[PDB]
C-alpha cells in the first residue's frame, strides 16, 4: 500500500531507516512500530540534521514517525517544527476511535510511551501528555495538586466527553489517578486506569533531589543521547532536569485522593520493598485493582523488554 519514498528529502529519510532499524520500503513505514525508540530516534535527528544541514530534532520523530510526515517536517518552514515533540500535546499516534491519554513521567516527557504503537489496534490513538518548559505546569505549579488540575483542563479540551482510558508511569502514575479521581467526581466514566508501578506518594513520604541514581540514570542516557553528537542543542536535557528539580519539589505537596473505579497495575517485582505490597500500598486510594506482577526493576517497568508483555496485557484490557 502507500506510495516508495519519494526523490530528496523521503529518499533521505528512508535510507536513514534502513541504516538504523536494518531494513525503509514504503513512505509509511512507522519508525516504532518496527522496533524504534527515542535513542534511535536521537541518532536519526542527529544524522540527518548533519546530512541536510538543518536542524532535525528527536521530537520531529516522535510526532512525525513516518517517513512521510518527518519529510513534511523536514521540507515546511523550520520555524514552526522547532518546538515539535516538547509541547503539552504529543500525538505519538493518531486513530480514528478512541484516544489513549499517557501521563508523562518525572522528566516531563512522554516519549517513553512510542512503545505502544506495536501493541494497541490501529483504531487507538496514543497521546502523550508533557510538561515542557518553561510555562508547562511541573514548572509553574505551587503543589501536585495544580498541576493534576492543569492536566485535567488539559485532557478536557483533547476529549470532552468520557469514557477516558488512563496509563500513567511513576509520576504519571500518580497525576493520572488523580485526574481519574476528579473526572469520577464529575461524573465520568473511566474506562481504564494502568498505572506502571506507581505508588501513593504517602507511602514514601513518611520518610532533595535523589537518589543520585536517578540523576545517574538520566547521566546515562545524557552520554547515550550525546553519543550522536548533540548538534549545537541542549534543550532536551536542561528540560529534563529541570523538570526532575520540579518533580522532587512536587512529590513533597503530593496527596492521594479516592478513585472509586478499577485500576490495572504494573508492579516491578525486583524493587518490591518487603513488607509493602502493592494491594495494601492503594487500598485506601483506590477501590479495585488488577495487578500484573512483572520480573523487573522500577526503571524498567516501561521498556520496550519489559512491554513484550506488559504492552498486550494492556491491549486485551483495552479491547471491550
Amino acid at each position: 500500500p502507500g506510495r516508495a519514498p519519494k526523490a530528496g528529502s523521503e529518499t533521505i529519510i528512508a535510507a536513514a531507516f534502513s541504516s538504523l532499524l536494518g531494513c525503509v520500503q514504503d513512505a509509511d513505514a512507522d519508525f516504532f512500530a518496527l522496533g524504534g525508540h527515542s535513542l534511535l530516534a536521537m541518532k536519526l535527528a542527529a544524522q540527518l540534521s548533519r546530512q541536510v544541514a538543518r536542524q532535525v530534532t528527536p521530537g520531529q520523530v516522535m510526532v512525525a514517525s513516518t517517513v512521510a510526515k518527518l519529510a513534511t517536517i523536514i521540507d515546511a518552514e523550520e520555524d514552526s517544527t522547532r518546538r515539535m515533540g516538547f509541547e503539552t500535546i504529543l500525538p505519538l499516534r493518531e486513530g480514528n476511535g478512541p484516544t489513549l491519554f499517557c501521563f508523562h513521567p518525572a522528566s516531563g516527557f512522554a516519549w517513553q510511551f512510542s512503545v505502544l504503537s506495536r501493541y494497541l489496534d490501529p483504531q487507538w490513538s496514543i497521546i502523550g501528555i508533557q510538561s515542557p518548559r518553561p510555562n508547562g505546569p511541573m514548572q509553574t505549579a505551587a503543589n501536585l495538586d495544580e498541576v493534576c488540575e492543569a492536566h485535567l483542563a488539559t485532557l478536557l479540551e483533547q476529549q470532552p466527553h468520557g469514557p477516558y482510558y488512563l496509563l500513567g508511569y511513576s509520576l504519571g502514575g500518580t497525576l493520572a489517578q488523580g485526574i481519574a479521581a476528579r473526572l469520577r467526581a464529575r461524573g465520568e466514566q473511566v474506562a481504564f486506569l494502568g498505572l506502571l508501578d506507581t505508588w501513593p506518594p504517602e507511602t514514601q513520604n513518611w520518610q532533595g533531589l535523589d537518589p543520585e541514581v536517578l540523576a545517574e540514570i538520566n547521566r546515562e542516557r545524557e552520554a547515550f543521547l550525546a553519543a550522536q553528537q548533540g548538534s549545537t542543542s541542549t534543550e532536551l536535557f536542561t528540560t529534563i532536569e529541570g523538570n526532575y528539580a520540579d518533580a522532587v519539589r512536587l512529590l513533597t505537596t503530593a496527596h492521594s485522593v479516592p478513585f472509586d473505579g478499577k485500576a490495572t497495575l504494573f508492579v516491578a517485582e525486583r524493587t518490591l520493598q518487603e513488607g509493602m505490597s502493592p494491594e495494601r500500598a492503594w487500598s485506601p486510594w483506590i477501590a479495585e485493582l488488577d495487578i500484573y506482577r512483572q520480573d523487573c526493576a522500577h526503571v524498567d517497568i516501561i521498556s520496550p523488554g519489559t512491554f513484550e508483555k506488559i504492552g498486550p496485557i494492556i491491549r486485551a484490557t483495552l479491547n471491550r
